[PDB]
């Protein structure tokens, strides 16, 4: 029924047929991306047209294509040939990861580098990493992955404990040619294992933990209609899944009395970049755009009940396409449940004699992805009181190197001879806002300190100022924790009962933004990451802060290009882009497997309601 | 057995006897504070001496006394007469709160002010508030409370909805004299009620919430020995209770292999101040020192099972003394339980084929206090991975005023004619550190950005710097979110296996500190609140950031006086004082009862362990 429904296997199968009959899916073609398009603005006509966007790669080296097809009609709407040296290469293909280790195993330079280290080539795993854009002129227009080596002592060994430093290779994965092998010298391969399931490492397992049992004897409070539509505790929304972005939230609304009031049209993590801060040439090119280059949705885990998600769990199993257009189900890839969240409101009044306590709860929508050594959980939360929160959970195994004798200013030591380069994990949330409708504006709110003197005789006053961002050219903002800076998204045409515009306040964590030198390649390709908040006027084709083709793209695309239009954003259809991230100096406690660390942001109502929206919560 | 055991009713009763026989507790005496003293440094002799500190007030106006007694021996160790104009008045007495409303009801100026507003004096509640120190010379040496009025329409009415603005009175509660009545003009008393249990306000209660059941079929994982000693998941600590500070944590340690390793000797919230930023003379004197002036422990709630604390709950009922020295039990005043806390660590490894997930959990120790219109929850958390976290939860009813026609730069409008003055809630955590013993130091850690150029050819490098704080005069630090500033407390004489000093990293929320003008009375009395971090050398008598007698104290005492000593803190017995707070611009959603908002801080291991300390957690 709904246009925001998850993609079905039958839809995937029809796209494959449409492309194949049109002659766009021969044996040399691979699908590098396949995703449903959202209904265009003006969906108040039920023009039921399910359209899919496809990125098609060519393993013979012919030009790739972007293709839009209509599943509803069975038509190719458009197909354009891409000049990848201009607009960027397509995302990395899963089948390309292994070709690097296979190609390097037969290259004389690589084998000679391994022989100098007395390493059995059968035991050497190569991590295939995105290449970026640097000094090499021969790579422009070519599909390049770079490879770093780790030794696996036996099939169940954790290779991350055994990095082979001073060695990197570059690989053209279309022509199947090792372009360069760089050996800057022999480092001792760290010898200790990092096998966190080996009893000699864990010691005896604890017997002290008693079970915690979380059950819902009458089932959950939320309902799921038509595959992916959620109603819970006055909230209404649709949960989408895209192979690039992962979980996407659509049509976030709140039932206030008889009215369904929109809040957010679309919420997503639209890019995430992991830049490394080690100046060694072996790794100074290392930056993962996990969303844009690898696609985080396609490596989503199957979540185990009682282990990954605990309690009364409702699963969704989203369907994606493989490289040949076959439907592939991610079984139990999304978990949804409600959690108790402590006290919501409490007061004991001396004068009235009334004692009042209410409990809070939250709805949780979550998925997990694994990209090589790292594992990331994406969690969206909705609270009873109207708060919306996002939380990223970072875990897995840290990326390693040798620890150089005499230490390092850019690498932490984890174990004898074993280092962990400094890095960041930086996210971009794209919030297509719809506070009581599409006429929205953003105000930046700073605390204002006041000087002692006339009108403030005791020197106690303080205030706040709000500045409306009116045009995109002024809508590039930095955090200021010292002045308590927040941003308010309001609707100037929808007033509360006090005749104030309704609004929501964005609270950031105020973590450092991108640390690289502003003239670096990564600062140009990840320009969004240099500023905490961007506001653009909505446009169909402005989907990602880094543009559509991030892999080996020279930079400048995405947000810097969008805001150059300098469009009106004062009471208009706007999109907020919030940058937030973790700066990771690895600690000993992160090894051999890293405890979860978290970062996020939240939005709270700011005069959206006419009074507390949780007065009708019953007393438990 | 343990010297850190909670005070017993029998101990309280013995103190009362000791004071009475010594002639220090006649009919004009009130006990304003009574608390156990911690064992002095060098407790490695089991000199079992339970000593109590008592503050004794005199309702005839004679000089008050500070008195230390030994319960173990039955002796008065010392008794000193206080000159309160010099060192400050004693904390407010609960019996003094009501005398203000009673005194004002017979004063001709007050009655005339009420008659001008057509208010029935039987219907007027006076909030009795601490007086502070301002321009009035006649108040020095006197015990003053100031009163603001609210109308209660009927016995169960919420008086906070009906502030009487333009009116304040000052009351000498020893001599029982109304010193001043200030009437700056008639404001309309806001007419809407704020009765959040009235069905005409709530509407029909939700029937959509299904129960969440949290049970532990084998009981909790922690044990409680000798009243208040907790062992849980390698953690060991003692939970104390003081009528001033509330819950105090003692002897926080972690069992690493065979060794019990100390982390924190004593943790407490040692002061909390609520300054108002409204320049109207009716309220420009308003600042609550909830800990120092009112004592948050004595207004602790009894926590209801299934409502305030949910799950398998273990209660402590601490005992305090009333104004006459009788023991008073706070039934179920402290809740302790463990909670599931999501994923602890997760990795799915392509090369090894091993899929690994572990769940996290936390131990929770919490209590709630109510001071007039506000209610505060204090929560301490211990995590499996060595993290320690504090969280304050602020709720209750906002303090109100009239909303002036034509608006205000310092007051929010909540309802027609009803305002809420701007304010902050600022806490001081006092952390008597003991990282692997008492030889500790503090380093301030900033991210360091590096310029593109030689050695950093690609412009990707970044680093960090650490600065040792060596003397108290340099140990007064501000936050810097932009540079990711944190503080590390280390032990330079205890190394991990990589020969690095063991440490813990303090992560602040970087919220604004005290906003008042630096020349204000409140900036002088709450000087701790102007800076995020202080480090002092330990001393027995340096207990509170604001000194021992905060009520009507002219200011300067506490931390500014302590650090003037300029003592060595580089590898010494040190105390960290962390300021953190909420800046509250009230929203419509905060009325008529405020949803919980939170602020806090956390400490994480930083090379304290030789690898992850949760490798031995079993697989659920
Ligand atoms: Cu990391
Ligand atoms: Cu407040
Ligand atoms: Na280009
Ligand atoms: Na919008
Ligand atoms: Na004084
Ligand atoms: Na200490």
């Amino acid at each position: 029924a709904s246009p925001f429904r998850l993609a079905s296997a039958g839809e995937i199968s029809e796209v494959q047929g449409i492309l194949r009959t049109a002659g766009l899916l021969g044996p040399e073609k691979r699908i590098a991306y396949l995703g449903v398009l959202d209904p265009a603005r003006g969906a108040g006509s039920e023009a039921e047209d399910r359209r899919f966007r496809v990125f098609i790669h060519d393993v013979s080296g012919a030009r790739p294509q972007e293709v839009t097809v209509s599943v509803t009609n069975g038509t190719v709407i458009s197909a354009v040939e891409l000049d990848t040296a201009a607009t960027g290469e397509l995302p990395v293909l899963e089948e390309e990861f292994e070709v690097v280790e296979q190609l390097l195993a037969t290259d004389e330079r690589w084998l000679k580098a391994l022989a100098a280290r007395n390493l059995d080539v059968s035991k050497v795993r190569v991590a295939p990493l995105s290449a970026g854009v640097f000094e090499y002129a021969e790579e422009r227009g070519r599909r390049i992955l770079r490879g770093l080596a780790f030794v696996q002592d036996f099939p169940e060994d954790s290779a991350w404990a055994h990095p082979v430093d001073g060695l990197v290779a570059y690989v053209d994965v279309v022509s199947k040619e090792v372009t360069r092998v760089i050996d800057t010298g022999v480092f001792p391969v760290p010898a200790e294992h990092g096998n966190y399931t080996d009893p000699e490492l864990t010691g005896p397992l604890r017997t002290t933990q008693k079970p915690i049992s979380i059950t819902q004897p009458e089932g959950p409070s939320f309902t799921v209609t038509g595959g992916n539509h959620i109603e819970w505790e006055k909230w209404s929304l649709d949960v989408g899944f895209d192979v690039r972005e992962g979980v996407v939230l659509h049509n976030i609304a709140f039932r206030d009395g008889d009215r369904l009031r929109p809040i957010i049209n679309r919420a997503s993590i639209a890019e995430m970049v992991v830049p490394y801060g080690d100046p060694s040439p072996i790794r100074s090119w290392q930056n993962y755009f996990d969303t844009g280059e690898y696609l985080v949705g396609q490596y989503a885990n199957s979540l185990e009940l009682g282990c990954d998600c605990l309690g009364d769990i409702t699963y969704l199993s989203p369907v994606i396409s493989d490289a040949f257009g076959n439907p592939r189900e991610i079984r139990n890839g999304i978990c949804m449940h409600e959690e108790d969240w402590g006290i919501l409101a409490k007061h004991s009044d001396l004068w009235s004699g009334i004692n009042y306590t209410r409990r809070n709860r939250r709805m949780v929508i979550s998925f997990f992805t694994t990209i090589g050594n790292y594992d990331y959980g994406f969690y969206w939360y909705l609270y009873l009181d109207g708060t919306i929160e996002f939380e990223a959970k970072a875990t897995g195994v840290v990326f390693t190197s040798a620890f150089p004798e005499g230490g390092s200013d850019n690498i932490s030591q984890l174990a004898p001879g074993l280092g962990a380069p400094f890095h960041q994990h930086i996210f971009s949330a794209r919030l297509d806002m719809a506070i009581d409708g599409f006429t929205n504006r953003v105000e930046e709110e700073d605390v204002v300190r006041q000087t002692m003197g006339p009108g403030n005789e005791r020197g106690n006053a303080f205030s706040r100022k709000r500045t409306v961002l009116t045009r995109e050219s002024e809508a590039v903002r930095e955090a200021d924790a010292r002045t308590g800076r927040t941003w308010i998204i309001s609707n100037p045409e929808s007033k509360n009962r006090l005749n104030e515009p309704v609004g929501y306040k964005l609270h950031a964590h105020n973590q450092p933004t991108l640390l690289a030198d502003p003239g670096s390649s990564i600062a140009r390709r990840a320009a969004f990451a240099t500023k905490d908040l961007w506001v653009t006027r909505y446009a169909d084709d402005e989907r990602y802060p880094t543009g559509d083709f991030v892999n080996q793209h020279s930079g400048g695309a995405g947000l810097p290009s969008y805001i150059a239009q300098d469009r009106d954003i004062d009471g208009q259809d706007i999109v907020v882009w919030h940058t937030f991230g973790l700066t990771h100096f690895p600690r000993v406690e992160d090894w051999p497997i890293m405890p979860v660390d978290t970062v996020g942001f939240k939005l709270r109502p700011e005069g959206f309601f006419d009074r507390s929206p949780v007065l009708d919560v019953p007393a438990n």
